């Protein structure tokens, strides 16, 4: 059982980290690959190897998380579905659980095939406190498909990249929301 985290990271903080770490203690994950994704699909974010790099700084210290830049390497928007497709090439032993924020989760089904990505892997959205369903295509969706697709809330994800974004263009502190390495790299970078 391999957990696949996707996807931007602009920046990585607590909350994605939090989500990582419960959502491999529930469904026993074995490890957790994170892929920064590539492309944005509207053609404004940070450039593929500052997210990259973030990323890589705050897992480094996990010895079940790690880093791919299968979505980096690959140019374009890239599709999930490539993701897993080359993410099982690798990982053939293991069975895939696909993660993301419900949002981002929403904007892959949702664009791409989804009756072919649910045969690629198990599907676990994580989503903040007061999250409530409004896209009816996924409430649609969801009666199609146990357990293909599940949504789990995460208290810490009420922290998010928009407010670090806000709070280092104000020069805000992002102090205890992420990793002294990442608010450091994002600092000295000047991301925001």
């Amino acid at each position: 059982r391999l957990g696949v985290m996707g996807g931007t990271f602009d920046p990585i903080h607590y909350g994605h980290l939090v989500a990582a770490s419960e959502v491999a203690d529930l469904f026993d994950l074995d490890e957790v690959v994170f892929v920064p994704s590539g492309q944005p699909w509207q053609k404004q974010v940070s450039a593929a190897e500052h997210r990259y790099l973030m990323t890589v700084i705050a897992t480094a210290s996990n010895p079940r998380f790690s880093v791919s830049r299968v979505d980096i390497d690959r140019g374009g928007p890239t599709y999930t579905k490539d993701t897993l497709a080359d993410l099982h090439a690798l990982h053939p032993d293991s069975e895939l659980y696909f993660t993301t924020g419900a949002d981002a989760l929403a904007s892959i089904m949702s664009w791409q095939g989804w009756e072919e990505l649910f045969e690629l892997a198990r599907f676990v959205g994580v989503s903040r406190p007061g999250y409530e369903l409004r896209n009816e295509h996924i409430t649609s969706l969801l009666g199609q498909l146990k357990d293909a697709l599940t949504l789990v809330e995460i208290p810490a994800l009420a922290i998010s990249s928009t407010d670090c974004r806000q709070r280092a263009e104000q020069s805000r502190p992002l102090w205890y929301l992420m990793p002294d390495g990442v608010v450091q790299y994002v600092s000295k970078c000047r991301l925001y």
